[PDB]
RNA sequence: CGGCCAACUACGUGCCAGCAGCCGCGGUAAUACGUAGGGUCCGAGCGUUGUCCGGAAUUACUGGGCGUAAAGAGCUCGUA
RNA sequence: GGGAGACUGGAAUUCCUGGUGUAGCGGUGGAAUGCGCAGAUAUCAGGAGGAACACCGGUGGCGAAGGCGGGUCUCUGGGCAGUAACUGACGCUGAGGAGCGAAAGCGUGGGGAGCGAACAGGAUUAGAUACCCUGGUAGUCCACGCCGUAAACGGUGGGUACUAGGUGUGGGUUUCCUUCCUUGGGAUCCGUGCCGUAGCUAACGCAUUAAGUACCCCGCCUGGGGAGUACGGCCGCAAGGCUAAAACUCAAAGGAAUUGACGGGGGCCCGCACAAGCGGCGGAGCAUGUGGAUUAAUUCGAUGCAACGCGAAGAACCUUACCUGGGUUUGACAUGCACAGGACGCCGGCAGAGAUGUCGGUUCCCUUGUGGCCUGUGUGCAGGUGGUGCAUGGCUGUCGUCAGCUCGUGUCGUGAGAUGUUGGGUUAAGUCCCGCAACGAGCGCAACCCUUGUCUCAUGUUGCCAGCACGUUAUGGUGGGGACUCGUGAGAGACUGCCGGGGUCAACUCGGAGGAAGGUGGGGAUGACGUCAAGUCAUCAUGCCCCUUAUGUCCAGGGCUUCACACAUGCUACAAUGGCCGGUACAAAGGGCUGCGAUGCCGUGAGGUGGAGCGAAUCCUUUCAAAGCCGGUCUCAGUUCGGAUCGGGGUCUGCAACUCGACCCCGUGAAGUCGGAGUCGCUAGUAAUCGCAGAUCAGCAACGCUGCGGUGAAUACGUUCCCG
RNA sequence: UCGAAGGUGGGAUCGGCGAUUGGGACGAAGUCGUAACAAGGUAGCCGUACCGGAAGGUGCGGCUGGAUCACCUCC
């Protein structure tokens, strides 16, 4: 490491001695330093108690770390700007060991600037303890084909919808298929060419809808996350969707 | 003879010499250092030191307190 | 869930055994030690063992305190309510004393799954005897005993009586709604919380569970360290525990609360702050400034933003304040008290580097009292870029053109202080609206000013020329003309003015019409209280100190330009989006009298001669530019790039270009191949790039500064990170 | 016989010195580190135990005289 040190006035040996005294210093320094100055002067005033003033400024990789103290002669105003240039460096570091202490931990507990946001539902939560069913649809069960139940879809603005197909004469429900259309579910899988012709792009999901209980459609959508769950009842032994509602509750909608 | 505490200016000196009961005054322009004027308190006395009481409700009987300022035993039983 | 003893239940972790089964498992912010390939992890079945008891499960119960919940049984302590049968003050407290007393720790004997001091490696770090990771011994567990400490806290000793209430919750008795299901409600006793009177307190706060009002008993305190330490003593296997000083030293140590400041605390916002981009710096040569070194001197000031092309808008001499040497002293220059005068003053010669000295010619007008000049003699005195911007004024920078900083009265608090200035919304804004123990006001914001973008009226010279005539190429050049520009006077025009929608029908906000311009249109001038003892005793002034035969003053020469290096600001380049040559088109602004200076002529070219016309909308700076466009050539090379350095020859200014000017001509032809870590500027006529002009200025170090125009981009998803 | 003084002996108790050695107080500027105070960058402290140049680290139990927890849609 190398120092420029620009004195003033009449300061034998300060210079020296700063130059020792602040090049111990970049070992500290956690990152390469570069042009390192200091500059000592004298207050011509005989009237200030600290006459001698010191100034340090390092360039730490960019970071630009100053100092300034003031003493009754060069050794003790250059020891105390080595002081405070210490403090300064320490509270500078940056590196894992000194922002480790800062960076969020845990998962819900404490919270920080940039801790974690909460991910939260669309829909309100209402624990499973008091979620009940309190929302029953039966809007339609009139057979119709792909593209009549896709316009049944839009106008009444549901991601999904339930209906009843006209080739099959089986209960299916459409849906997004996100960017690769739309996505229909049929409670058993049929090919495209029984299914009644249609002009949007679809495609046919080839698992069945499964058999199940309420409890246990309770419990896979619980640990599926599926926005919703289309299934054959097992005691009814007909279709049904559950769907978490926008109140946390489920809308099971039957025929 | 800065304030407690009656009684301010000039010169000499400058973190020196020094003063001081406490706070604190000496860093070329000090009512706090030294000397001169001026002033004030006492007066055959005036100050310093040493010892005791008061102010000290600062051992609180008259006349104190214990959550955080020092102060409730770690908690019970029980002798005088 | 009060305590002790005995028996016993399941989930899970670990290990072992046996199947299926592969190449990873494990761990972190990221990894590595480690485990596995000899069959791990994973999955199933079986077995062994130890510890703790998910849900119930809480500010809910019990206990004097420590503390106490898997289940069942046995033994046992306490409490509460009702009846009030019974005894009849037998009550309270308690020095010493005895007993109980979390965890850790000690002794003997067992047990040991998980966790885990110590101890190993792995990792981070400048260093890690730590935080994180992989292992892991005591210990945690049981039996019998020791120790006797805790933030053993409600930091609140025990008993009693009284002093507004409101509302949760645990236990028990009873009256009335009455279904008598129901926390129905009431009453009452005993607990356990929250909020709140009076009252108390320094305040925070306590407030029927007192830290209130009083009575009885006990313990403890007398400033902070030294010190709960030493000595002595008691206890203990030991660790150590209990009792417990002094010397010396300090003028404080402390408790609560207020205003700031700060935070690797939170929330809401801003800014080329970051992100997306464009061009750079840091690498090379040169210009400039600074540090350091050097020197006789390298005059002085300025040191992050906010010093470092700054004071310096012009250092050969002068400037100049520094050095060497030569002179000078009421002085280089002022004004007053005096003595003598008619000269001071000039002009030539000589000596000297010059200052200066000397020589030669010239000599006052008033008016009799003297005045103007200087001489010397003097005497007050001048004169200091000598010191102190921590004694100052004045001037300036910066936070920051950010939105904030205060005051009057009122109110609260013992007081510092608080409210207003906070809260919701909105804005570029403490801008505004709605609320509100506040009501108002001031400096700040905005507006009033300049410029710019549109139009109208007025306006025609030196400015335009559209329609008319003369023109000679040479063109508004000339007579003429207000028509279009332009010049400069007045005025209009943007005010959420209008419409639609959000909005508390409020501020305000989104979109649309109109208009040249739409929402402070674009850019300026303007910089609140203050901060940093910021800068300036070298623009100037100035208190105090200092010099005064000198730190004043005159002159010559030199220095401020020195250079083994370091830092900063810029310019030119590294080339084909280019170099060179030829042709050719478009600006704005500004300057000019002892200055701009044209035509012509002479030089290759700086330039020389010469002087037309101009104090200038006229003449000159050329009619003005360069980038630009067209044509030719060069052909990816240290080159036809780059220009440094050096040799020779000249011009101009200046008394004088050696130290130390600029430019011109010929030759010479270095580094340099787009530049590490890092870092800077910029949101539109902007960045980038091209040229012109001005100040300072005899000449210039100007590539610097201040303005003017030409051509003119890319990007902004969005505030997580960096700075303020 | 008692009896002062004196002699002998083993102890008590109060002080002084003591080679070496422990800690304490203060000292602008020395050396090594960042422990605490803003969540002080690993929350702090109390009792106890072990370890470490040093502040300190860790294990068990306890206390708050520890900071923050944006947004949060149903109603």
């Amino acid at each position: 490491m190398d120092v420029d040190v620009s004195t003033d006035g009449e300061l034998p040996g300060a210079a020296e001695y700063a130059r020792e005294k602040i090049g111990r210093l970049s070992r500290r320094a956690h990152r390469p330093v570069l042009h390192a100055r200091v500059r000592l002067t004298r207050h011509g005033d005989p009237a200030v108690e600290r006459p001698v003033i010191a100034q340090a400024n390092l360039d730490v990789n960019g970071r630009q770390v100053r100092a300034q103290v003031e003493g009754v002669n060069a050794r003790e105003a250059v020891d105390r700007l080595e002081a405070r240039l210490r403090s300064r460096l320490e509270r500078i570091a940056e590196h894992w060991e000194a922002r480790r202490g800062g960076v969020p931990a845990e998962a819900g507990r404490e919270w920080r600037h940039e801790s974690e946001p909460a991910r939260r539902p669309g829909y309100f939560p209402r624990p499973p303890e008091e979620r009940r069913i309190i929302r029953r649809k039966s809007f339609s069960m009139v057979p119709c084909t792909v593209d009549e139940a896709a316009l049944e879809m839009e106008m009444l603005d549901y991601d999904f919808h339930l209906f009843t197909e006209k080739g099959t004469g089986f209960a299916a429900v459409l849906y997004k298929g996100g960017p690769t259309g739309y996505r229909l579910v049929l409670v058993i899988p049929v090919p495209a060419d029984e299914l009644s012709p249609f002009e949007k792009p679809i495609t046919i999901s080839t698992h069945p809808a499964p058999c199940l209980t309420q409890r246990d459609a309770v419990e896979r959508l619980g640990l599926l996350g599926l926005p919703f769950l289309f299934y054959i009842d097992a005691a009814e032994g007909r279709a049904s969707v559950i769907y978490r509602r926008y109140d946390g509750h489920y809308g099971l909608i039957t025929p």
